[PDB]
């Protein structure tokens, strides 16, 4: 299957309006297109799903996820990535916000991302459906061809390959946690949030440059015939940009696929050792490319809408 990619273009933020900026993006959900102008001269990319600045988080997760995590359930490994400038929006839908006031649970909270909604589905799907099954979680980053464990309550993680799976790796030293009730979730996630912000202090523009890749595994057993699905859910640093090692590396790979070249060049970086089998191999993966509306951006907009597109065309065979 080829590797779904769609856009989600935010709306316009208020430096955007400080820099007079116009819009140039007009998004046709509809027509799945994508509209620049790039001056009235216009360039339009069509994806598999367009959506505009009114989209709200919920419909991403319904549109986008619902359909991978039934793969993921099914005993599949997918990937779902977050491209794009910084500011554009890749963190806010990978991961979303809380309402302020104390307003929402959890569970509940119109701001959540694709990470808390993804792991509560995952509870309500499984639960009382028959289903005896576990869930564990991993969160860690990638900064300066470096990684670092966020869920990890103390160092740096040894990367060993993985001799059951050719195009795979092994974490060794990685918390994996596992999370036994919806209540669990968020305990774990405010965890990892509190070992970021001390992980932004010791960090050099850190939360751009660095890569987040989040990722649950659902054992799943029924009678007695198994089922093991994973999701991996990655925020990728900004496409603006060893600091840029995996990101640099990341373009080669998705060049050398889209060109069919036989060289891929996955082990020249961690990112793309660990999402390798997501990029050309057997995990079914998307692409959320995120982009800004505004005049000041055209360059990064046009520049993140041709890798995206170009994305398309790389064909994956899950399983
Ligand atoms: N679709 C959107 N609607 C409203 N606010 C958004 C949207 N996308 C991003 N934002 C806000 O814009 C700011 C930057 O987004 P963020 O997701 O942190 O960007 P990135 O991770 O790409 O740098 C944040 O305050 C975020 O809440
Ligand atoms: C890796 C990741 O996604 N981490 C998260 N931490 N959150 C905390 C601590 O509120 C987020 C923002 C959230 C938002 C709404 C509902 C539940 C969770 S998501
Ligand atoms: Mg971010």
């Amino acid at each position: 299957k080829n590797i779904q990619v769609v856009v989600r273009c935010r709306p316009f933020n208020l430096a955007e309006r400080k820099a007079s900026a116009h819009s140039i993006v007009e998004c046709d959900p509809v027509r799945k297109e994508v509209s620049v102008r790039t001056g009235s001269s216009r360039k339009t990319y069509t994806f598999d799903m367009v959506f505009g600045a009114s989209t709200k988080q919920i419909d991403v997760y319904r549109s986008v996820v619902c359909p991978i995590l039934d793969e993921v359930i099914m005993g599949y490994n997918c990937t779902i990535f977050a491209y794009g400038q910084t500011g554009t929006g890749k963190t806010f839908t990978m991961e979303g916000e809380r309402s302020p006031n104390e307003e929402y649970t959890w569970e509940e909270d119109p701001l959540a991302g694709i990470i808390p909604r993804t792991l509560h589905q995952i509870f309500e799907k499984l639960t009382d459906n028959g289903t005896e099954f576990s869930v564990k979680v991993s969160l860690l980053e990638i900064y300066n061809e470096e990684l670092f464990d966020l869920l990890n309550p103390s160092e740096r993680l040894q990367m060993f390959d993985d001799p059951r799976n050719k195009r795979g790796v092994i974490i060794k030293g990685l918390e994996e946690i596992t999370v036994h009730n919806k209540d669990e979730v968020y305990q774990i996630l405010e965890k990892g949030a509190a070992k970021r912000t001390t992980a932004a202090t010791l960090m050099n523009a850190y939360s751009s440059r660095s890569h987040s890749v989040f990722s649950v595994t659902i054992h799943m057993k029924e009678t007695e015939l198994v089922k093991i699905g994973k999701l991996n859910l990655v925020d990728l640093a900004g496409s603006e940009n060893n600091i840029n090692q995996s990101l640099l590396t990341l373009g080669r790979v998705i060049t050398a696929l889209v060109e069919r070249t036989p060289h891929v060049p996955y082990r020249e970086s961690k990112l793309t050792r660990i999402l390798q089998d997501s990029l050309g191999g057997r995990t079914r993966t998307s692409i959320i490319a995120t982009i800004s509306p505004a005049s000041l951006n055209l360059e990064e907009t046009l520049s993140t809408l041709e890798y995206a597109h170009r994305a398309k065309n790389i064909l994956n065979k899950p399983e």
